[PDB]
């Protein structure tokens, strides 16, 4: 990730006007509408929280857990450390990232701090769901002058998304003044 | 890096009670130490700082700046930022790391940001000085609870260090309350 961090403004855009770090929510979103896709239901939920972090949310299979051969921790780990622009930059240039993935009726949980894992991915308890969750918390080091999300850029977008993603039911939650959407084209 | 960022306690020492934390200071010493061997002068100086960081001066010959033809950076980046544990053990856990080296009649300074180069290695100005000087702010988010470099753990070190390295002089300032010492067998 230090390739990362070394140039931010290659790999996400522009951190100034605000154009990067909305595509830091874009870039999650396309890889939860990946994760929704491959279920029956389909249903993604992008929250805006009240201390500006954004959480994205699928019913989907859940992010493979086990131990990758190679790099020897969980493949998770690996798809969030390793180098669209993929979530390893989304999570590099987070100040706090939270991963929580249901599957094989086990929730696993893991905490990131500018892409670095506080631990190894752990079971933390037992679920009938399945599914990943990204919430990240953007960083202010190098998010300057635009810092807080725009509710319309983020409603205009995944309204798109949702004609060109026939079946899957996008939410849209702002938890700072209760506005919220639901885009679900049905169509085919 | 990241190695280094997951699991700081299997590099630099337990992060909690003091070890790491002072362990920092005694990873840049051996390089200042080492560069100190092959000067004319063979001196060191240790200070600490009020803002509690640590800076370690060396008068060698200064630590290569040319361009390293594998990574495509400077020379002294490459020491700082790929992996005795080594310096860029101590960039990585900095919050802040100031490198400055005399060199060839110019002065070559960077800044780094948690073992992130902020700009490429730059020519500041000249001089007719030669050396490398680290100062480095240790980051809070990795050492807790003994946050603050206690003088007598470095200064029995560097005792210790001076007998070992017996033409090299060490010096040791304490900007807090003007304590210092000279080591010099
Ligand atoms: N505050 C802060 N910024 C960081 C950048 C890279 C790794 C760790 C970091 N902690
Ligand atoms: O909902 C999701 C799914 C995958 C990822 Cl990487 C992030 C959010
Ligand atoms: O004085 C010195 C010399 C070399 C290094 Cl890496 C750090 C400090």
């Amino acid at each position: 990730l230090d390739a990362v961090r070394k140039r931010p403004g290659m790999y996400i855009g522009d951190t100034d006007d605000g154009t990067g770090l909305h595509h830091m929510v874009f870039e999650v979103v396309d890889n939860a509408i990946d994760e929704a896709l491959a279920g029956h239901c389909k249903e993604i939920i992008v929250t805006i929280h009240a201390d500006n972090s954004v959480s994205v949310q699928d019913d989907g299979r859940g992010i493979p857990t086990g131990i990758h051969p190679e790099e020897g921790v969980s493949a998770a780990e690996v798809i969030m450390t390793v180098l669209g622009v993929g979530v390893s930059v989304v999570n590099a240039l987070s100040q706090k990232l939270e991963l929580v993935i249901q599957r094989e009726g086990k929730i696993h949980r893991q905490i990131y701090e500018h892409g670095v894992p506080q631990a190894p991915l752990a079971v933390t308890g037992e679920t009938e769901k399945t599914g990943t969750m990204v919430r990240f918390w953007p960083s202010l080091e190098t998010f300057t002058n635009v810092t807080e999300f725009e509710y319309e850029i983020l409603a205009k977008r995944l309204r798109e998304l949702s004609f060109l993603n026939s079946g899957v039911s996008i939410r849209l939650r702002d938890k700072r003044d209760g506005k919220e959407d639901h885009f679900h084209y049905e169509g085919g």
